[PDB]
């Protein structure tokens, strides 16, 4: 049984600008944001899972229960809104974005101490890999 919940510390962002450039992102965010290495902290609870991107500049909160769709509004990245699915595929997470753009989504998995996120859209990929740590931090 994959359980993702933990603290976990960005180690490589690849390819996280152009991904946002399909996504419109203007360029001056782009550029803020791909210097960003924000951390997740990831309680899985059940079906319920909470994953908390956090980073001064901003932090952004996924609260959901797998396998129900819900609105996820994405306004502050992208201008966008997306009914979002996340479901288990074997021992990955899948999350599938409907809305605007096409084939937007995700998917989750682990490796040893390895949190793997591969995010695309527009048949753009971006992929993250986080390791998992011990020493934690207050955050709001
Ligand atoms: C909430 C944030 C820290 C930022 C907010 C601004 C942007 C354009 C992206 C987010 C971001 C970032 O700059 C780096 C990341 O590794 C992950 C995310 C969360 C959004 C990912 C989907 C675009």
């Amino acid at each position: 049984p994959v359980d993702f919940t933990g603290y976990w510390k960005m180690l490589v962002n690849e390819n996280f600008e152009e991904y946002l450039r399909a996504l419109d992102v203007n360029v001056a965010l782009r550029k803020i944001a791909n210097l960003l290495k924000p951390d997740k902290e990831i309680v899985q609870d059940g079906d319920h899972m909470i994953i908390r991107t956090l980073s001064t500049f901003r932090n952004y909160i996924m609260d959901f229960q797998v396998g129900k769709e819900f609105e996820e509004d994405l306004t502050g990245i992208d201008d966008r809104k997306c009914m979002t699915t996340v479901s288990w595929d074997g021992d990955k997470l899948q999350c599938v974005q409907k809305g605007e753009k096409e084939g937007r989504g995700w998917t989750q998995w682990i490796e040893g101490d390895e949190l793997h996120l591969e995010m695309r859209v527009e048949g753009v990929v971006c992929k993250q890999v986080f390791k998992k740590v011990q020493h934690h931090h207050h955050h709001h």
